[PDB]
């Protein structure tokens, strides 16, 4: 027949060969950097590749255009899917090394090894949707010996898979095969093993813990264990049924260097201290210091405008946990007056434009630096373009320069107003294009101020290792978001504002008819994933873009205007207020002034804030609507 | 848009994670603080936006070598060393090329400033007349090439070749599939229109750089 | 070539900015009035020498997977077609006994 | 040193320093004023110190010796170049200083 391989190292070469032997044609080979599969190839003449995706449509389509009859998959490392494996009438096989449906995950050769199986094997099934699912075309048994460990299996399988395609092979070229489909209920499967899952708990009976050493005896990494603050690996295991009524883990002697286990004891035949050379035990007993003696501060955050809205919600969340130490400054702090007396919380008046001393120093000190100074009332972007960027973007910038000059961690505030007036139904932090109007619309100063800065957040990631998360709020609010007073000069988000309409008795405007809609998130969801990325939970949020807001809550402006008037209306301070003054719709230009320019909807993508943090919103519009609104109200002198 | 308006047209950039837009973005950013220098400190300015302007000196040979280098004169470098000429993700994407001394004029124009036309205002510069796409920019040379003088002193063609523009530019590059521009400002403002064809523009620049090659 | 193959660095030369390497080689007493260094042919690779011409039977094109020469030929866009200011000095003092010695 | 001076009562101490368990129980005496600061950064009130006080002992540095080899210029700059600043405060503000060399100036003496 006619076919396209995909394979790699070993059983990579064994394949390319039996299939050569096999009479068939192998019109291309596709494998990987770094037996080597490319020298084989390249020997034979055989066209070889190695793309990092082989799924990309150029070649799907190249692979297409070789029409093969058959596709065989001889231990390739990134995965080939469906859209290519359909392309060969004959099907497509791969070579699994394991009896399945047993072991069916990956690493067979070390996990059987470590479960200390008697027996193992090869398998040439085909390949579905479900990996190492496919029907069994062939299969193969090894015994797998008392004494043998992952590189002399390695062989064993090697030998076996060339007798399993040398005789089953030549079947596949006619069509003599049954596809004896998989037990599903007996499959097994496991995952990639780490370094770290090499670790030998001594308090396991001696025969697991030999497995361990065994299964990743060299040229594998290695079992390993820790004298003190010292690493070392065994290489050479022996179990002991000899007893030892010695606790697990400590040593029974230093020549044979034997170590008590949980059952029985191990004795550790050769092996390394540190990256040192190998060395028998009893030597390696010295170089580590044994004897018959047993082997194996909370979190400165600093938020600067640590008194906003994001600000002291986030100090009262964080000032909950007991392994945070909250250190802030800011301008104002009627916010975090409250926090003044708590132990963990370190305020301190002051201005990111003048007091350097103790900003510098405390990026120095801390370990999480949040800047969240800045303006962010759309007003002010066309009322004051200039203080906007020299605040949001200058300012900042320095910031984010302290963070790389002493490499700490930085969790900066991105803005969903950074994606403009993109058409997506889902604003995408990874795919989204990025829209915003002309240079005569200066409210977008604003939004292409904030995306250059997470750019050069970005670069300084990508070229000088800054450790960042970037965060962006979609249309955050609750108590705080700004204050009645600032809204009596249109500073403050429309939420805000429009109660100071009903506090004052003047009409809520909506600028352009307030058709234009917004996906409203409660402040306390906006808190709860903001301190699962401080919490940064398996750095998972590293290098990461997160959107957080509520896509649920999506609401025209008149909407968010009808559903405030409706609780203005029943609530118990409501007579206290003038008599509503009704909407009234207003053209954008009288509001915001000439270059105003709007976005006509914007919905998040929450996927990155579940993947990350396993966050999603919870809290309903109209329950933040009723806290916003109660709050301000109640910050009405009456009298 | 089909015209990209200095007054009217939204601007459109990738993800973050699309660095090759850093250079876009930043530059929009300087002109919107000239832009609120002019309205809030009367600041008197003009921004002018060039688009692809090409001709003699444009980059050197020796910069194209490492990739630092516009288009044109980086397929002149191929055709010099006798590598093959790459178009990045198949060389359909097109552009409107503008001869360097159409472009210098409206810029002289400019600094005339008669009238004050030019106060405050946005001026694309550009010959709407030379869309090309990559792939026949790349032909138009190739076709000059052969017939010039020194062709003789170069290899011969390696060919024509569509690669990844990630195994050029790297990780993060995202291009512009269209580029021609609204010139109704240049005209307001300036009284000028393009003239010089780009088949002459190839030919100036081709000649300017081949007889910068040390034959020797 | 032979000197230092695998598991050896290996033998390399340059296509225009392009390192490439190579692995397999081959003597050809065949003639070739081409100039040393230029492409005899692409199939196989056949490079013109100082004395006769070396066939690439197989190398890798930088830090590439390894081919045979003909594949190697074409990921370098080889045809037929030949392979392979003063230093400023500032001085501080420059008027001293040493400097202006 | 602290803990002595504190002691006598024609003292007053004023100290700053990036750490503070060794000192922490003397933050309550009166004649102790303490401060949390870095040579480095914290200029107003080194400066303004130096010109206050009538001795200035500048402890800051690094003595531990794999430090020397293991960041050479970590040791220069602070060791050397940040306490050349505060002498010259000294000098400028004419200030009686007690500066503080080291047996290891002798080398290998024979
Ligand atoms: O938290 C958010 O995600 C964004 O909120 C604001 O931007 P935006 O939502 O556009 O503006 P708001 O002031 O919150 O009001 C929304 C819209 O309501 C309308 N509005 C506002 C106020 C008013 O009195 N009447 C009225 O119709 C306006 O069209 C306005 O654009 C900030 O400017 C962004 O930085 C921030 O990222
Ligand atoms: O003068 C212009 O108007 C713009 O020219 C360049 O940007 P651009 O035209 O996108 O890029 P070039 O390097 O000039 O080449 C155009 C396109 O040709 C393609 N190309 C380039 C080089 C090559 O070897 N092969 C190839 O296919 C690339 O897709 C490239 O983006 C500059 O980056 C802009 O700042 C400038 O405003
Ligand atoms: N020069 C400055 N120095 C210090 N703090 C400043 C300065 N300018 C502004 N701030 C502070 O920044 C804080 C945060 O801003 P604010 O609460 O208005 O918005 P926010 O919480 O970032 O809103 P959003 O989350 O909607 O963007 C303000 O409380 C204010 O005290
Ligand atoms: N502040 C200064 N700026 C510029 N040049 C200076 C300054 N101070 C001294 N020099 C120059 O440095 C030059 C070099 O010094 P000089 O010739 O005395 O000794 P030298 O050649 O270094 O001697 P040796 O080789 O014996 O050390 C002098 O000629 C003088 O002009």
């Amino acid at each position: 027949m006619k076919t396209v391989v995909f394979a790699y190292h070993d059983m990579g070469c064994l394949g390319i060969e039996a299939l050569l032997a096999a009479g068939y044609e192998i019109s291309a080979i596709f494998t990987h950097t770094d037996g080597s599969v490319a020298r084989l190839a390249a020997e034979r003449g055989i066209p070889v590749y190695a793309p990092d995706n082989v799924n990309h449509p150029l070649w799907v389509e190249r692979i297409a255009q070789l029409s093969p009859d058959v596709i065989f998959s001889f231990y390739y490392r990134h995965l080939i899917y469906d859209e290519i494996l359909q392309l060969a009438p004959a099907g497509a096989f791969n070579l699994h090394g394991s009896l399945l449906p047993k072991y069916r995950g990956r690493a067979p050769l070390n996990w059987v090894l470590v479960n200390g199986e008697t027996e193992t094997g090869v398998t040439l099934h085909r390949m579905v949707k479900r990996a190492d699912a496919g029907a069994i075309v062939a299969q193969l048994r090894i015994a797998i010996a008392p004494d043998d460990i992952a590189i002399t299996l390695h062989h064993k399988l090697c030998h076996a898979a060339r007798q399993l395609l040398e005789q089953t092979l030549p079947a596949i070229k006619h069509g003599n095969i049954l596809e004896i489909a998989q037990r599903e209920n007996e499959a097994t499967c496991f995952g990639r093993r780490t370094p770290d899952d090499s670790f030998l708990e001594w308090h396991k009976p001696a025969s697991v813990l030999h497995n361990m050493v065994r299964a990743v005896a060299d040229p594998w990494p290695g079992a390993f264990s820790y004298v003190g603050n010292q690493k070392f690996t065994v290489w050479s295991s022996r179990v002991h049924p000899h007893a030892s009524k010695a606790q697990p883990g400590s040593v029974i002697s230093v020549a044979p260097l034997l170590i008590a286990c949980g059952d029985g004891a191990l004795e550790i035949v050769t092996g390394q201290a540190g990256d040192g050379i190998t060395m028998q035990g009893s030597q390696l007993a010295q170089t580590l210091g044994l004897v018959q003696g047993s082997r194996l501060r909370r979190t400165r955050v600093l938020i600067l405008g640590v008194n906003g809205f994001i600000g002291n919600h986030l100090t009262e969340r964080l000032l909950r946990e007991d392994h945070y130490e909250v250190y802030g400054l800011d301008i104002g702090s009627d916010a975090i007056s409250r926090f003044l007396n708590h132990p963990h919380f370190h305020f301190v008046e002051g201005d990111i434009s003048i007091h350097s001393e103790w900003i510098e120093y405390h990026v120095k000190k801390c370990d999480v630096v949040l800047p969240l100074v800045a303006i962010a009332t759309p007003i002010e972007y066309t009322r004051n373009p200039l203080r906007v960027f020299e605040l949001d973007f200058e300012e900042n910038l320095r910031i984010i320069r302290y963070c790389v000059k002493y490499r700490k961690r930085i969790i900066f505030p991105s803005t969903s107003e950074v994606y403009g007036m993109c058409s997506d139904k889902y604003f995408d932090e990874d795919h989204s294009n990025l829209i915003v109007g002309p240079v005569n619309k200066p409210r977008w100063i604003y939004s292409v101020s904030k995306q250059l800065l997470d750019r050069v957040i970005w670069a300084y990631g990508e070229k000088e290792g800054l450790q960042f998360t970037l965060f962006r709020p979609f249309n955050w609010m609750g108590p705080r978001l700004d204050n009645l007073n600032a809204a009596r000069i249109g500073s403050s988000r429309a939420i805000t504002q429009l109660i100071l309409n009903l506090v004052e008795g003047s009409p809520i405007k909506l600028i352009d008819g307030g058709k234009q809609k917004r996906c409203f998130t409660d402040i306390r969801d906006g808190i709860e994933a903001l301190y699962r990325i401080i919490e940064n939970a398996g750095n998972r949020c590293d290098g990461e873009i997160i959107n957080i807001g509520n896509p649920e809550n999506e609401a025209s402006i008149e909407e968010l205007g009808e559903m405030l008037l409706a609780s203005f209306e029943k609530h118990p301070l409501r007579h206290h207020f003038p008599p509503f003054a009704g909407f009234r719709v207003v053209e954008s230009s009288s509001y915001y002034g000439k270059g105003y320019q709007d976005v006509e909807h914007r919905k998040p993508s929450i996927r990155n804030a579940h993947r990350c943090l396993d966050w999603e919103p919870k809290i309903d519009m109209q329950e933040t609507i009723d806290e916003t609104l109660d709050f301000f109200l109640r910050t009405v002198d009456l009298t």
